[PDB]
């Protein structure tokens, strides 16, 4: 309501580092239009949700900004992040109703302001489970086979280069693609939940 999704925070962060790239070019005269662009993208992410960010905007509009100063201010923003809600045991069991033996994720390994989706591996069946909220704000889930033999490439969820493996959904006729073996690393890269929805749609 007065907070933002984890994936929007990843985007805000990506925009702040882009500002630093511009500042690294010692010629803000040529890059003024880009600067105002970046600043307005960050602000709009908060305007949508009625959060006052005219403050952080002022703070970051400074050619002498660097990583450290940015990170502190960004960490101060973490307070506005809508945490990922992890389903109860019965909700999880219902999502994966057909799975008789369901390995649960380790809640100690999970920071809920750092995930847009919950992805965890069951190495004993070479499986990955993925849980998320859909467009109607309700839980969905999928699982599939993922080989532990990783190959470097573009993850088809977050679109970045990572240690990836082929995730095969049942849908046999198998549908799938290469994704981050480690979904927690993926979630640090994922700047648009739509990317996950489009992956799901194409393999489901
Ligand atoms: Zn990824």
């Amino acid at each position: 309501m007065n907070k933002i999704e984890v994936y929007k925070f990843v985007k805000v962060k990506q925009l702040v580092y882009q500002l630093i790239k511009l500042y690294r070019t010692n010629d803000m005269n040529s890059h003024k239009t880009q600067k105002d662009f970046l600043l307005n993208e960050i602000n709009d992410i908060f305007k949508e949700k009625d959060i006052d960010i005219s403050d952080f905007i002022t703070s970051i509009d400074d050619v002498k900004l660097t990583k450290k100063k940015a990170e502190h201010l960004l960490n101060e923003l973490k307070v506005y992040i809508q945490d990922f809600e992890i389903p109860s045991s019965s909700q999880l069991e219902k999502i994966f109703r057909k799975v008789k033996k369901l390995k649960r994720p380790d809640i100690n390994l999970i920071d809920t302001k750092e995930i847009s989706y919950l992805g965890w591996n069951d190495n004993s069946s070479n499986r990955k489970y993925i849980v998320y909220k859909n467009l109607d704000d309700k839980f969905e889930g999928i699982y599939g086979e993922i080989s532990p033999n990783k190959v470097k490439g573009f993850c088809k969820i977050c679109n970045q280069e990572s240690d990836t493996s082929l995730f095969l959904n049942k849908t046999y006729t198998k549908k799938g693609d290469y994704i981050c073996y480690d979904s927690f690393k993926c979630n640090q890269n994922l700047d648009d939940i739509n990317n996950l929805y489009e992956f799901i749609v194409k393999i489901k």
